[PDB]
RNA sequence: GGAUUGAAACGCCAUGCUCAGGCUGGCGAGUGCGCGCCACUCAUCAAG
């Protein structure tokens, strides 16, 4: 894996000169080996329900989103 | 359409099993051992 996030660039400064921007993965300390102890052959059933937020409009109702989600899940 | 301690994340670059070394030197299948002792093709039937 990689050691650090890529830096935030300066767009205008980037092409004041013709130069590359990159992160070299295998350049010394940039390479970080990370192990993972992870699960196998999992299977879950999730029980959940909706709740309207302060951003909800008048036309927004929990039942409509519930049926939309059910349609999407049934159709894959 | 804001957030699944998430979002991004090569084990990777390369390295003759090689150089070589008789399975050889030599050793009779051999000495010997009757297929042999006997046994009618024979008793008949013109040529037309």
């Amino acid at each position: 894996e990689v050691s650090s996030k890529i830096p935030k660039p300066n767009p205008a400064t980037a092409m004041r000169d013709r130069k590359p921007l990159y992160f070299l993965v295998d350049d010394g300390s940039n390479r970080q080996q990370r192990a993972a102890t992870l699960l196998r052959n999992v299977d879950y059933v999730i029980e959940a329900h909706f709740e309207l937020t302060d951003k909800a409009g008048a036309e927004d109702n929990a039942g409509k989103h519930l049926d939309i989600f059910r349609r999407r899940a049934r159709a894959g």
